[PDB]
């Protein structure tokens, strides 16, 4: 029978959350543009719609963005846990014990938004303490009258941030929420397929999310920016890097065959923040780096994705780079339970098969009679 | 594309550790009858044999057995956190977080096999741990003089195991340690496949194990023989399940269409475990169950599975039923760690698509104009 290695050619459920359209470069979250959504939405709505299916009413999105505000707060072991370990500890494994924890801790039965709800609440609260005990900065705490991305940049910085800053934070999570199938969805997917539990789920997609291949979810574009380190060394290390058949980080996708959608709005939204000179001058160089790199690359369809701005803009907030994988986290997460939740609707294990190519009916044969 | 729902007869790999012949009952790791394995051979043997592909020479396997004795012990946070929640935690959510607690205490790059081998080594001594918290008893540190199966039962019991009590140990505990493909096996590939760490894989393989639907990995034929009783109660229990649309537990696989091997091992090494009363009893009912259930439901082609028996076996051992899942992650992460070994050496990403069935070109309908 035929090896199906990667499952590329392989669907493993209908979905009516995510539809990209890697020709023309869209992306929908339940038949929305995220174009629209990036212009008119916030955190709080789009999440609304990617878990209960449809655009909230006024009464419903009050009421849903009091439930987020209302969960934000983590329990004593799991703070003192991040305090103890944001120092050294890698911070997405950092993020999958704790979401490990939160689950131990929630013996709860069925409710699998309540739980999404929660996860989706704690998880910058976490990120916020590791970023604090890492600058030994005293935790903020969150502040239930602050909306979600207002309340992050808040945990972060300890004053309230300006409502530009805000927005750019809010498109950000925005565009991250979900992108339908890849590993760590799938992650998620063959995890709930068993019937265990959605913290189980989730900390199987940050499991999955933190692999350098997962693809969207590093900061390798940044540290490109910062390598080159001024504008007129573009050129120079561009062609350096490609005649020596090396990668441009931050280019390329497995679908889109144009610029991403989600990488047009972060280049756009970013004109809003206020850049000290680091900032402006990397800004600067991922504009020259963006037009060389669609010069040579584009023709074969190599263009920026979501991860060539998206690392510069949570830099350019005040986040630590190593921090931007557990940040994808915080948004896809809602994604991820979604995706679970439409799959439990009518449940299959996820058992797939091997190809066997080794030997059998080998003679036994004790350990004395092993030569060497 | 295709939609392949579950995944069904799709091959994702291919391998040279485990064949399954689901048509003659008969099991090989890397080409060894199983049967052989669990006759002639002992855990340390059969997890060097997975992870390395060859049978070890007598200094190759000193070395191995000296390296998972050395690193059985765990960090005061670990130990703490399983004291913490032992009485309280489901205990496959406390092997799944402090298995992520020992994968964030490692930030060495590289060396696989050593990684799984420090999993392998202490899951043992955090089981140990559940289960003496539970009984109000103190932590039995680890003997490194001790094999893998008699340091196990020795960190339950307080006291060294009699040699016919760590054969069956060792045994029980060989013929978990892997079944080819199956979720659990699945989820530790598909993040091995983004080239996340081993420690991750194997996080994600214990999430995927704890779900009820995963196969073998639960206690509901030891619960039903103990709702059994007596053996002269058989006879009118399964036939009264069967009659109202019930299964008998222990009982189908979706690969064997004969006894499972591993519960024909099962049966015959269970011999040799000296029994209490209580024990007797449930063997009794267990034996009877078996001969019965083959009778109605063997034409089928549904046969006792590993899980028929290895319940019971572990309980007889002395560990509390609800510690049975953590037990068989404890041998089937050797499984787990080399298939993700062997995947690795050609990589690709696992990348599925979905069909999408869901509305396009919707217009944003600003918030004042909703229902
Ligand atoms: O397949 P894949 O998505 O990697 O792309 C095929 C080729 O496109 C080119 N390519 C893809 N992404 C990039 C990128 N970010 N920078 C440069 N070339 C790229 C490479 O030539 C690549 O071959 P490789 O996999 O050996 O690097
Ligand atoms: O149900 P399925 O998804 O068809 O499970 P599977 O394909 O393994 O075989 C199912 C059928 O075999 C029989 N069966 C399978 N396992 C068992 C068992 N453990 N005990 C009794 N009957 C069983 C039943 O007819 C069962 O159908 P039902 O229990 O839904 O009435
Ligand atoms: O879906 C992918 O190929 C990876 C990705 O871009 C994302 O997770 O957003
Ligand atoms: O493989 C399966 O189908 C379940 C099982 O029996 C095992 O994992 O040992």
């Amino acid at each position: 029978m035929e090896l199906r290695k990667g499952l590329e050619d392989i669907a493993i459920k209908e979905t009516s959350i995510t539809y990209i359209d890697g020709e023309l470069g869209r992306l929908y979250y339940r038949g929305y543009s995220i174009f629209d959504l990036a212009s008119f939405s916030n955190f709080e709505e789009v999440a609304y719609l990617l878990w209960y299916g449809k655009l909230p009413t006024r009464h419903e999105l009050d009421d849903f963005k009091s439930r987020l505000a209302e969960e934000r707060s983590i329990s004593e072991d799991i703070s003192t846990f991040v305090k103890r370990t944001a120092k050294f500890g890698n911070p997405m494994d950092i993020l999958r014990t704790t979401v490990s924890m939160m689950g131990l801790e929630d013996r709860s039965e069925g409710d699998l938004i309540g739980k999404a709800i929660k996860m989706t609440a704690k998880i910058p609260t976490i990120i916020s303490l590791i970023q604090r005990t890492r600058r030994n900065q005293e935790f903020v705490e969150p502040d239930p009258s602050l909306s979600h991305s207002e309340n992050f940049l808040y945990m972060i910085r300890g004053e309230r941030p300006s409502p530009s800053d805000t927005r750019v934070l809010d498109v950000s999570l925005m565009l991250h929420m979900d992108h339908e199938m890849n590993a760590s969805t799938m992650a998620c997917l063959v995890v709930a397929s068993t019937l265990s539990d959605i913290y189980s789920s989730v900390v199987a997609g940050i499991s999955a999310l933190k692999g350098p291949l997962h693809g969207g979810a590093n900061s390798e574009a940044l540290k490109q920016f910062m390598e080159i380190e001024t504008p007129d060394n573009v050129e120079k290390y561009v062609m350096n890097k490609l005649s020596s058949g090396q990668r441009l980080m931050g280019f390329g996708h497995r679908i889109y065959k144009t610029m991403d959608p989600r990488a047009k709005i972060l280049k756009e939204y970013a004109n809003q923040l206020s850049k000290n000179e680091e900032i402006k001058r990397l800004f600067e160089i991922a504009n020259r780096v963006e037009e060389i790199g669609i010069k040579i690359l584009g023709k074969r369809g190599i263009y920026p994705n979501v991860d060539f701005y998206s690392g510069l803009v949570f830099y350019a907030m005040g986040f630590d780079p190593d921090l931007f994988p557990t940040i994808f986290a915080s948004a896809r997460v809602i994604g991820w339970t979604a995706h679970v939740d439409e799959y439990l609707k009518d449940n299959k294990l996820i058992r797939p098969k091997a190809i066997y190519v080794g030997d059998l009916g080998k003679r036994y044969v004790p350990i004395e009679e092993r030569l060497e």
